[PDB]
């Protein structure tokens, strides 16, 4: 489906677009990646269009490689999905969704430990990047956006730790 949201198909007015770059598996809705007009030929994501060392084109807000990336204001790269769920992250242009603006992200997002990384053999990565916090008031569980994404814990634009998600009646 889409690398950014949890919708598996596109819509006529918002198609699901597949990157044709070699080795790349990025697929995004037009609206999930800020694509202005849908391409008539092969389409390439910003990473595949990049001429940078591959080791460098990766999200600085989380430890997962690949996925749907845009350039940042500090000369780096970040996931669109990480940008959408860390509250203080912004975009210079919300239509094109780029560059991703990190200058207003506070210390508070960078001094946490991702509990999911800690559980999944990524202890060395748990205190890197930026974390969202569980939406339950009083809960101190913190986690990378993409770690929660893969765990099915993301939901405007918030998430829960596994425990509080388990305590919420699903409707
Ligand atoms: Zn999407
Ligand atoms: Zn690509
Ligand atoms: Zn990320
Ligand atoms: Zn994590
Ligand atoms: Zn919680």
């Amino acid at each position: 489906g889409c690398c950014v949201c949890s919708d598996e198909r596109g819509w006529a007015e918002n198609p699901l677009v597949y990157c044709d770059g070699h080795g790349c598996s990025v697929a995004v809705h037009q609206a999930c990646y800020g694509i202005v007009q849908v391409p008539t030929g092969p389409w390439f994501c910003r990473k595949c269009e990049s001429q940078e060392r591959a080791a460098r084109v990766r999200c600085e807000l989380c430890p997962h490689k690949d996925g749907a990336l845009k350039r940042t204001d500090n000369g780096g790269w970040a996931h669109v999905v990480c940008a959408l769920y860390i509250p203080e992250v912004q975009f210079a242009n919300v239509s094109t969704m780029e560059p991703i603006v990190l200058q207003s992200v506070p210390h508070d997002r960078y001094n946490k430990t991702c509990y999911i990384c800690d559980e999944q053999g990524r202890e060395s990565k748990a205190a890197t990047g930026a974390c969202m916090t569980c939406n339950k008031h009083g809960c101190r569980q913190a986690f990378h956006v993409t770690c929660a994404q893969f765990a099915g814990l993301l939901c405007q634009y918030c998430g829960y730790c596994k425990y509080h998600f388990s305590k919420l009646k699903k409707s």
